[PDB]
């Protein structure tokens, strides 16, 4: 079968001919559709993940493909931009009929962390959240899943021709980081905000109301001094999707709000998409800041 | 005051020095701070509107400003590119509390257009309607309302970049013209069709359901054969809004359900926004099919 393999962090990937996955008790392999791409994979790549994964390996941990005539979506460690993946059986999401490949891969990882960040910061009905990042893979699906959870959406974005998309999808206002600290005063504070800059931490702590919670989600572009804190009884939670993963109980009450939703009330945005032959471009539009959606490699 | 002024049809803008309006009686003079271009104003330009308009003229028939401290939304005939226009007092639209200038200016011609057209061809809760252009000012309209109405929306754009919006408004399904016949034959024919393109009526037609009617808005980008219409009961809509305004009665039903909505589940999309200076940039905005949302001059 063809793969990107990654030889060296920091190096370039190289499209090779390796040998078909072996399946072992429990597992499938999967013929691969779409994979979508993450900013963890980027991270990665570099050895800056909070997983360092050891080249040589296949890049790609968010697989879409078909077993036996039925078609899955599948977080994987690796392996996913190769043509054939094997996958604990157990690990399979199922998909409602007729889901696009490319749909389904900017699914699991946008959508199951936007929910587990909001349930870990006990989001409840009518609370307001700030989105970052509002315009993108991560955050339009935090969007949507806030809405489904009834909350109401301050979205934010770098671009002001970003914006239109987020107010689409039911942010109650939008703005760029530069006007976010107005908005944040009309609105009387911000009771949740999902963090996915981190430079202005700080910055962002000072817009949430009393007994918000700060959810760290990432630092794709610093301390924060507790004290500050105390006065308002905030919080700040640290946020990691892979460990959770592995704690049935989350991911079954996860799925059980996600699933019934995928399609229906919650749509995956499509963004770039990409030829398998083209795997560094994908990679490449991920530090785009121009795009918008979820940046997917098709087979 | 400052105005443009188009001398002769298919000349060019000339940004000039007028004398204040003069309000009669039942007029006001309101202080204009954003407007909204349309293409009708493009096609009056060329002289080739459903209205002829006699040059000299200013271009701007959807204003937006300010009249004793409160801000409204009204449609004029003409003198919308100016600093300050007269305005007959039962023809402002109220506005809520802190919409934005340019929010506004997208709001009376797209929206107006959209319900009367769907009122007009009865359009039911439940039923199908294909809007083509979804991604413009009358076509991102036209999906908020017919979902406020309870229909199933099947959006069409000339460009694979510009179907995420629609999708995110509510479309039930989204596609390039090219694709469209087959997302016709998936859903089983559409109720009904928004004709904003014109060159392909006849292919319209034929994704028509039994019953289904077609509303001719339209010819930006041909008869129509009496026959294909009788075996399916189809019907064709002409369609302007000019006249339709002079009918109290009908606008009053349309504010009645737009105007409460305004805001809340109608947002209109608001596109590029031109300074007062760039007037001729903003219309050439019009015609750049890269385009997004409402072209808004603000100044
Ligand atoms: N903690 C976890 O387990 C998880 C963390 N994430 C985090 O989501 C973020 C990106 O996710 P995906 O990669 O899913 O995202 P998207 O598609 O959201 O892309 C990232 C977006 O982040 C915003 N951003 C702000 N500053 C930068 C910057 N300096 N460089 C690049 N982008 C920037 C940009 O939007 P704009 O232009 O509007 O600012 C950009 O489009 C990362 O921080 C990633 O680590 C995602 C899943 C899980
Ligand atoms: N009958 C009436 O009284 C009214 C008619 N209209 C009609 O709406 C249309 C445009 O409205 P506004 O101007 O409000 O629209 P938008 O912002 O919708 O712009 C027009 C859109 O129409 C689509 N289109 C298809 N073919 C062409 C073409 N050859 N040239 C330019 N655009 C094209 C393009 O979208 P894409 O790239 O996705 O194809 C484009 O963005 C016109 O046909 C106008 O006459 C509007 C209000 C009232």
């Amino acid at each position: 079968m063809k793969a990107w393999v990654l030889k060296r962090l920091g190096g370039p990937l190289e499209l090779v001919d390796l040998p078909e996955p072996e399946a072992e008790e429990g597992e499938v392999v999967l013929r691969v559709e779409a994979v979508g791409l993450n900013f963890a994979d980027h991270l990665m790549r570099l050895g800056a993940y909070l997983t360092r994964l050891h080249p040589p390996f296949i890049p790609g941990m968010e697989v879409v493909g078909v077993v036996e005539g039925r078609r899955y979506a599948a977080l994987v460690p690796q392996g996913g931009l190769a043509e054939r993946v094997a996958v604990p059986k157990g690990a399979l999401l199922p998909l409602p009929e007729g889901l696009s490949p490319e749909e389904a891969a900017a699914f699991p990882v946008s959508f199951l962390t936007a929910y587990l960040a909001l349930k870990r910061a006990q989001a409840r009905p009518g609370e307001k959240v700030l989105v970052q990042a509002a315009a993108g893979a991560l955050g339009t699906a935090a969007v949507q899943v806030a809405r489904a959870m009834g909350l109401r959406v301050l979205a934010a974005a770098s671009r002001p021709e970003k914006l239109a998309l987020p107010l689409a999808l039911g942010a109650e206002e939008a703005a760029t980081y530069a006007e976010v600290p107005e908005r944040a005063k009309a609105w009387g504070g911000l009771d949740l905000v999902l963090e996915v800059r981190g430079k202005e931490v700080e910055e962002s702590l000072g817009l949430l109301a009393h007994g918000g919670r700060l959810v760290y989600i990432g630092a794709a572009e610093a301390p924060i001094p507790p004290l500050r804190l105390m006065r308002r009884n905030l919080a700040v939670l640290g946020f990691w999707l892979t460990p959770l993963l592995r704690e049935g109980a989350l991911v079954e009450e996860a799925l059980g709000f996600l699933l019934p939703r995928l399609g229906r009330e919650l749509r995956p945005v499509v963004g770039p998409v990409f030829p398998f032959a083209e795997a560094e471009a994908a990679f490449r539009a991920l530090l785009d800041r121009g795009h918008t959606g979820k940046v997917v490699v098709r087979l």
